[PDB]
């Protein structure tokens, strides 16, 4: 005998569950009151439902494990829509709980009355209201079992007073976690395409974050058909270290090596990738295309050829057909275009009398934070410095708002990372807009006591593709919220600045003003 | 080489090897009509409602394996499809709808005709999107395409009739390369847990869906290694109900009394590739294992004690080498008893008899005279109850229905895609007289499309599944001589046997319209 | 009041004034047959498809002037019913959809039938809900009722059978008052401005739609008192084609010439109570006019000069005395003359011939032997252009189709429930042979109900409208093989002979014709 909401909650924490992100309301009770007598998963407040979205996306990337936020009826759980559309673009398991209006009440136009079982359809591969407790069982079953196994949230719609009912009494409350099976295509199929690889030349690898876990592969691979790499910006940090066959990006963020590699190609590999920009693809080349998901497959060009599986197994089933390859120069013209796009890069990133230079501040901060650093960065101008600068090296991780492409996404992703990997160094690398765009949930990071290092990109603009922001002091609004402010105007403070906001043990905003800068690399 | 959004479209099929488009006509259609004419390759088959076009894709979907493709005119025209696409994608049968659309110029503006198909297909596709522009078309058509194979369902492509005639991008590739299922099994730590399971576990059954189509020789080694009687779900009958001394039966409320219990008393219950959706039917106190290749298949209609993410073939062949060889077989034995019992039960149900013709012995007549390699197809209703009890199936012959959507009046339409597949076939569909008549304008079709479809109407004058349940009493009969189709009235049980093989034997098509009295459906 | 939630619902539409439902049964709709048997008062028609359900519900409520209803049990029961959903909702008539639903315990998984009636009916109605909780239903059912009587259009309620068969809330009353329409008038400072707009402009037309019924009177007095000639729109030709010496046609691809230039050459157009949406037929260089009691309505197909939210009936009141009389009538006389020239085209077009059956001499023949009251549904397809150039109305005659939503196969289903809706009244369905044949099986239900149809099909083994080729086909073999009277018509020397008897005989008769294929142009006068 217990609360449909007591069932769910319980379920939750035999999957797992550490903790649960959201604002509460009255249509939360019943979880909250399950919550309050379990004393197992944790309620973690935030001050815009919006910021407890991101921050469980933040939490399912780092763990790859299911997450878990919630949101009150109506405008709580609406509040949460553009994080659930960044955590299902971000292909991460979560699990939204949508507090829902007395279920009495529905279809009469009442206080709070919205559908949330029709808005989420769009950022969810499962979205159900539960009208019945005898529901619950099924619905949150499946509900998991998509978030997890499919990559991506699943939205349960609890109405109230429903929560409140009992649950039904046979229903089983353990939860058997199921692994990914493996995925590799048929003997034959790896025998065309090793045929095929051993009458191409010219090869590229365009690499996305399905090569996570594949890195061995996928270097050896390399090497053995002797084929430049360029990665999508989400295979940056799986795919971008001890990798002597990386050559960078394309796209209007990438650079040199990388816009030439991929446009002068005869053959093209996407691996693992959901690389968006068409224009981008080469017009007359073979192109191949692996991946698990079929909706992926010729999304952002022609395929000649396509096989479905996971990159890691097929490459090893791969391997031992393949033929090694003697032929590099491509590869060889490919990594001496890497050489002046990189001097490009560095000739940018120096410090100056005039105007703290964004790209050097980009790579002060991937000089002096942690080893393993988790960052996440604002869409705008961040992004390109964190593609740009940041140097991975198989440890440190980069979050962002990639695909979904939402400003203000970078502390709230701080937040969730800090939360679910306490000990470890976590910086936000902010816009101006993003920061304030959601300026809320900075007093998150004092209640939750969470030591996130904030970098403003402070060009009180708007800056990404003027449309000017008031001057704004936020290592001032940083004191007065009790959090540690550094405010930073001369490119000569920055090395120090850094380095304090690093040590201190709490968190701290540094308030850098910066130039504005340009796409385009001379 | 300047061409129309459309004649991409058309060759990008033709060039994934789709034979054929159903479907009813209409000016929003001019693009694709033209082009399909131009290329004289796919062949346009037209239906009397495009209702039946979607079932009869469907079909042709479910026999080939392979991409088929059905098409509706502007706002009704398409509107039309929705039925039958439910039932497509609940069966798990790749199928392309093209959903023209009123001139794109006046959406939003209450046009005549106007709907917005890419909101309304929605649940019934995994895939559905509106062509605004030309440019979006390769990307479109390649995902729309990619997933209705891979995935295994419906993908709608809405297409307004003046974008479909302006030109498509000149850099777009039409050629199509078949990318297989790829091989998922489970990783081999999970196999190893399961092995150890199954080692620890007693009375232990196995239920077994259409998942398990492809893996019969595995299925029935498993069953006889650890001596697990079989029961199968509805669409696991064709696969699996054949060769196969551990089958038992079906549980549900046309199942019958070995299925029935063979799964209430299970203490180990082992899910292959099933989606059986009868909560209650499940056992109360066991053990359940579930492997199936969807997710969202995995604790669907039961709780899960271990979950298994495999494609049934290639996952019992990584684990039989794993599973040890079990003596005890008095659970499989008990099971085997149960179903001696009920098939006699079922078997004397089927007599001829004076009084009325008991539709359970048309159904086994119906099985006793049909080809070897018969398609069957059944309405939704009593002929569903009778195709599950009475057709005896061999590994050749197939069974067709709306098994998951569950509609009445599919027979019929299915049947025409399932005789256009395989012209050389005999196809028998099973049909009420309320399926019969609900779609009957596509009898028609099957004169039209001189497809020889043997229809044997279960005429109980009802709507006998389940006031309003009453049928003015019809001659089915007279009405196919009318449109110039054989049809042969059958009311006492003597003439059964000569009215089938007649039927089976004539060149062409024939309706069957047999008399039988109502059932009941438990089993004394 | 112990009972059940589809208990309560009966007794709230037996209030309503509602007589019967339409539908196909299913195990999901118990709760609702079980009341009904019990109360015996409503009647259950059934169908032989949903689909057939939804237009007739629609054609009754379009005769009758009330609130209509259809059922359709869960998943491809109530789905059966969308497209009829549709054309109701289209059409502006008032009908409620029980659409019958899955056990509430199984949503969510995949269920057998599982659906999600609330999400696919939204587009056709301007009100659809699921009702999860008994406690739901009086509101639920009193919004439904209420919109789809007074915003005239279609309301979905969604029901799953367990819920069905769930106590009602005890307190809820059953009782339904019937409020009319309200009075809707433009602001006094608003029938100046136009009063003063008229005064000032020249060569007016008026363009009339459906929004005109009930307004007759003061519609020709309107066009009378500033002399401008009238259009109407497919949907206005009932309500303004007849004792009307002011109207001139229809333009559009099936209307004629006097109309199509009447409305391209007037400086000044008034759209009164019309959705006429054909975009390019409007005047390019006129000012324009439009009075709608639906803001949607308002600028939907053409731009607006000036626009008043208004029911035409009381607008027309209120404006009259405001308007002064004009004298100038040469654009009025101009496009009379245009009308006398086309109508005689048309009527040349329409002559008894040795060679094939013009579908336009049949359709003039129908016109002239029918009832005086008759009831005419057309299907969409050439029968919709014959019936709008040659049927005669007269303010008692009705013309049913499916104008907007636009789908084949309309004209049986509508006949089937206007024949029931009034027993004692002549219908006569105007069916294309794929429309006949697209829901032929209903055609059953034509015997099953009783109902005395005269179905006259254009058999022009063609979808002639707009792959066309149907194989030949005998409907009258079909009708006789059925039990109905089948008259099969190949001369046109048998026409006339073939429709009076099919209009004699005591019940349903299937008069088919093999028709010619024809063009919508018609031949200029002599100039
Ligand atoms: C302001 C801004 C500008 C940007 N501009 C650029 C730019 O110039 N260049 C750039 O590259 N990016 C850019 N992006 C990011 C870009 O939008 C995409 O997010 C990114 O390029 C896609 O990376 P990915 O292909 O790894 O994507 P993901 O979305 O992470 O794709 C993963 C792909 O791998 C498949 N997959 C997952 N797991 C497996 C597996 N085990 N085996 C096989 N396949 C698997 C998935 O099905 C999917 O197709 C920008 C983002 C922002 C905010
Ligand atoms: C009137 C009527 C009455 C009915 N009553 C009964 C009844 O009493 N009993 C009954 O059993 N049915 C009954 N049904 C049918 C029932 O509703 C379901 O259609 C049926 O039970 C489901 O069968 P299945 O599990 O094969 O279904 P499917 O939907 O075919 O299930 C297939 C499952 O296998 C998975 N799968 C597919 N390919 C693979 C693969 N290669 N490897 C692994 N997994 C795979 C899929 O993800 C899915 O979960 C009735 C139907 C009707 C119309
Ligand atoms: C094959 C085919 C061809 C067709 N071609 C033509 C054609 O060539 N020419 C043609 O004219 N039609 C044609 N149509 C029909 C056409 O599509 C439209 O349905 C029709 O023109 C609309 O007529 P209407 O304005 O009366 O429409 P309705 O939809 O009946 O519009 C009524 C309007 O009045 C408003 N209203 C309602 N009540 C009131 C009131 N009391 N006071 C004020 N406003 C009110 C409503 O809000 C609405 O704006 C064709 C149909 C078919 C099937
Ligand atoms: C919520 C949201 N609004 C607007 C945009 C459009 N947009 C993209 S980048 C950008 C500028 C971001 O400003 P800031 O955070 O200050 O970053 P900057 O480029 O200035 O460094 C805008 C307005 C967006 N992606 N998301
Ligand atoms: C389109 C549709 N309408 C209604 C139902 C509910 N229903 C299920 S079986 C049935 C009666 C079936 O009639 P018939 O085709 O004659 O089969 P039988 O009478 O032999 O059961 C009905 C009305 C349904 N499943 N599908
Ligand atoms: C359900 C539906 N399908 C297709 C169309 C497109 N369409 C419009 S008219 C027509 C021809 C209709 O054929 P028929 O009923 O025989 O009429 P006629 O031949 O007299 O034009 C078609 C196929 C439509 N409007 N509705
Ligand atoms: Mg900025
Ligand atoms: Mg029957
Ligand atoms: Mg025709």
């Amino acid at each position: 005998k217990q609360t449909v909401a007591a069932y769910i909650a319980k379920t939750l924490e035999s999957a797992g569950v550490k903790r649960i992100w959201g604002v509460t309301g009255d249509s939360l009770n019943g979880l909250s009151d399950s919550l309050n007598r379990m004393g197992t998963i944790e309620w973690m407040s935030t001050r815009h439902e919006e910021v407890a979205a991101f921050a469980a996306g933040a939490e399912a990337q780092l763990s790859g494990e299911l997450a878990v936020c919630a949101g009150s009826c109506g405008p709580g759980n609406l509040h949460l829509i553009n994080g659930l559309f960044d955590c299902h673009r971000n292909h991460v398991p979560v699990l939204a709980i949508a507090a829902h209006i007395p279920s009495s009440e529905i279809g009469s136009g009442y206080f709070q009355e919205t559908h949330p079982q029709e808005l989420f359809r769009e950022c969810s591969h499962y979205c159900e209201l539960v009208s019945s407790p005898e529901q619950i069982p099924q619905v949150l079953a499946i509900a998991m079992r998509k978030a997890v196994l499919n990559r991506g949230v699943s939205v349960v719609v609890l109405p109230g007073d429903v929560a409140l009912k009992p649950a039904p009494e046979g229903a089983t409350m353990h939860w058997y976690h199921a692994p990914q099976p493996v995925v590799t295509p048929e003997e034959e199929e790896l025998r065309k395409l090793a045929q095929l690889l051993r009458y191409s030349s010219n090869i590229a690898l365009m690499c996305g974050s399905g090569c996570a876990g594949a890195h061995k592969e996928l270097v050896e691979f390399a090497g053995k058909i002797k084929a430049p790499i360029v990665h999508a910006l989400r295979g940056k940090e799986h795919v971008e270290y001890d990798n002597p066959y990386d050559v960078g990006m394309t796209g209007l963020i990438g650079f040199s090596s990388g816009f030439h590699t991929m446009m002068n190609a005869d053959t093209l590999v996407l691996l693992g990738t959901q690389f968006p920009y068409r224009a981008f693809y080469p017009t007359d080349a073979k192109i191949i295309q692996i991946d698990i998901n079929p909706a992926s497959i010729g999304a952002h060009s022609k395929v000649d050829m396509a096989l479905v599986g996971d990159i890691k197994s097929t490459l090893r089933a791969l391997l031992p057909l393949v033929e090694e390859k003697a032929d590099r120069k491509f590869l060889d013209k490919a990594l001496e275009d890497y050489r002046d796009a990189r001097k490009g890069l560095d000739d940018l990133a120096k410090p100056s009398e005039k105007a703290i230079h964004p790209q050097y501040l980009a790579q002060q901060i991937s000089h002096f934070a942690a080893d393993d650093a988790i960052f996440t960065c604002d869409v705008g101008t961040p992004t390109v410095w964190a593609a740009r600068y940041l140097k991975m090296n198989g440890k440190r991780r980069l979050l962002g708002s990639f695909n979904h492409g939402s400003m203000a996404n970078a502390m709230p992703q701080a937040l969730g990372a800090q939360a679910t990997e306490p000990e470890r160094q976590v910086v936000a690398m902010c816009g101006d807009g993003g920061f304030s765009m959601l300026m809320g949930d900075f007093l998150s990071v004092v209640q939750m006591k969470l030591p996130v290092k904030i970098v403003v990109f402070n060009n009180s603009v708007l800056g990404f593709v003027g449309t000017e922001l008031h001057d704004t002091n936020f290592a001032r609004i940083a004191e007065a919220c009790g959090i540690t402010g550094i405010r930073v105007e001369k490119a000569s403070e920055v090395d120090e600045a850094l380095q304090r906001a690093f040590s201190i043990d709490g968190p701290v905003l540094v308030d850098v003003v910066v130039a504005k800068e340009e796409l385009a690399i001379p």
